[PDB]
């Protein structure tokens, strides 16, 4: 499957935008230090002007007027901190053709095959030399299309990126942007002086020991059945589908990995601070408001207790994540010497430990540019074992799908355990 670049533009805002030097909070600086990749796939509609680039490019340029930081570049500040120069240099838009078709990607498992579909960024020339956001519309043999997104997280978290993608697709449909972005990260400034309240386990090195990527579809009644297992072993505290699913995945990975009985295991969970901070942040707050919950347990108890035990540990971790907790996080990070030296990585999620993020409440299928919603949206290829995502169905079937990253040997097992509901 060959893929060729036909056009490549650096698209800037459709009119002048405020030059601004835009500060980052600690949580805007503890980021995945590359481009976080997403993919969308779209079926042909028969339409003769299906995913027209002139239309897309014009709308992106317009979208970039309210979301101007997105055209910016990283710059180092005087104390030497990463900020965002809003200089309006623009967003990279690539038009590419493939000799193959959309279904050659199958169930759309986030193998690093998908990486071909997001533009590849060269980091070798310094922070200021690459776009904060890169985009590729790929056109296939039988009229299929894909849109690849690489967004540098110093700009915004997934919540905000989605807000930008959707806005853009609304401008491509002559619709007015319903939610203006609010642009000022100092709402997440640390207290003066910083005075943390908790250890902040999330930022500690995890427990130590003593690649294949698959997607798994779970039906609404399967999920429903799982929720019921909350009622097993005489427990009244009832847990959400999310809690029962995430802890089902956790036990399963653990079990599949044949971890020692006494082996400690820590689960990372992305958390949107938006709903929980006080005073709560303006609607349309542009940037990162993602914190981390990290339950720990013993591989044995996760394995030998009912699924609700695992779910309980998750519930507890997320419960604790209130304003006072989040405020302290920001403080704790202020005291740390090297923030860059404190980000996730292959090392983090290497067996025994795990990460689970859910997209189920995010508008991942809202990206319609005038030719219908995606048939699939998902992560643009996982790098290394330990990661999984929970994905909401694009269909009306109420199902959910688990993409996960394990070792070749463990996977075969993990599938086997997962459907043992």
């Amino acid at each position: 499957m060959k893929i060729e670049v036909k056009e490549s533009t650096m698209v800037r805002p459709a009119q002048e935008t405020p030059g601004r030097n835009l500060w980052n909070s600690n949580v805007d600086l503890v980021v995945p230090n590359f481009h976080t990749p997403s993919v969308y796939f779209y079926r042909p509609t028969g339409s003769s002007n299906f995913f027209d680039a002139k239309v897309l490019k014009d709308a992106l340029s317009r979208a970039l007027v309210p979301f101007y930081p997105m055209a910016g570049r990283l710059k180092r500040d005087e104390d030497g901190r990463i900020e965002i120069e809003c200089n309006g240099e623009g967003v990279l838009f690539v038009e590419a053709e493939s000799d193959g078709v959309v279904d050659d990607f199958g169930d759309f498992a986030p193998t690093l095959e998908l990486r071909r579909l997001i533009p590849a960024v060269d980091y070798s020339q310094g922070i200021s030399s690459y776009a904060l956001l890169v985009l590729q519309v790929t056109y296939f043999k039988c009229g299929g299309v894909s849109l690849g997104v690489g967004m540098r997280h110093h700009a915004a978290d997934g919540f905000s990126g989605l807000h930008f993608i959707n806005s853009w697709s609304d401008m491509a449909r002559g619709l007015d942007v319903t939610l203006p972005p609010f642009i000022d990260r100092t709402l997440l400034r640390a207290r003066d002086p910083p005075q943390p309240q908790f250890q902040h386990i999330e930022y500690q090195p995890p427990p130590a020991l003593k690649t294949a990527v698959s997607i798994f579809k779970l039906t609404r009644e399967q999920i429903s059945a799982l929720k019921a297992k909350s009622k097993e072993d005489g427990n009244t505290i009832s847990y959400s589908s999310y809690e029962m699913l995430a802890g089902h995945v956790w036990r399963c990975a653990c079990k599949a990995r044949g971890l020692e009985v006494d082996q400690g295991t820590k689960l990372y969970i992305a958390t949107d601070g938006r709903a929980r901070l006080r005073p709560s942040l303006p609607p349309g707050y542009f940037g990162n408001v993602i914190f981390t919950a990290t339950p720990i347990a013993i591989a044995g108890d996760l394995e030998f207790k009912p699924v609700w035990y695992a779910a309980s540990k998750i519930h507890d971790a997320l419960a604790r994540m209130d304003n006072d907790y989040l405020r302290s996080a920001l403080d704790y990070l202020e005291l740390q010497p090297d923030l860059k030296a404190l980000v996730r990585g292959a090392h983090t999620f290497k067996c025994p430990n795990l990460g689970i993020t859910s997209w189920v409440r995010l508008p991942i299928h809202d990206a319609d540019f005038g030719w219908g919603r995606p048939i699939f949206m998902g992560p643009g290829g996982i790098a290394y074992e330990g990661l999984s995502f929970i994905l909401p169905s694009p269909t009306n079937d109420g199902s959910m799908s688990v993409a996960i990253s394990l070792q070749g040997e463990h996977m075969k097992l993990f599938q086997s355990f997962l459907y043992d509901i």
